[PDB]
């Protein structure tokens, strides 16, 4: 499914991400448009052999299983197609584990070159919250 902006911020408003970690909505709205297109169901193939998936493109080296990637872990325990569903609660949950591992959300590449820094509450004005 594609996300509308605003629904998009609502959903993950509902989920508990406003301010998760001290990173206000717009961070995380943010993020998804560059990472995915608000896209839930994104893939892209990275040249070490891993993937990305989904809304906020969690990579398979790491924190989901796809079955062939090799050495990986699966931190947030989930086959990576469960982060392509129309229901964000899954990729939500896993980038919770993710933002909480140290760099905060200097894990999504796309946030630290696009949204960092910037008016990220322009991603969320507008909308009914
Ligand atoms: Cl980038």
């Amino acid at each position: 499914k594609v996300f509308g902006r605003c629904e998009l911020a609502a959903a993950m408003k509902r989920h508990g991400l406003d301010n998760y970690r001290g990173y206000s909505l717009g961070n995380w709205v943010c993020a998804a448009k560059f990472e995915s297109n608000f896209n839930t169901q994104a893939t892209n193939r990275n040249t070490d052999g891993s993937t990305d998936y989904g809304i906020l493109q969690i990579n398979s080296r790491w924190w989901c299983n796809d079955g062939r990637t090799p050495g990986s872990r699966n931190l947030c325990n989930i086959p990576c197609s469960a982060l392509l569903s129309s229901d964000i609660t899954a990729s939500v949950n896993c980038a919770k584990k993710i933002v909480s591992d140290g760099n905060g959300m200097n894990a999504w590449v796309a946030w630290r070159n696009r949204c960092k820094g910037t008016d990220v509450q322009a991603w969320i004005r507008g909308c009914r919250l």
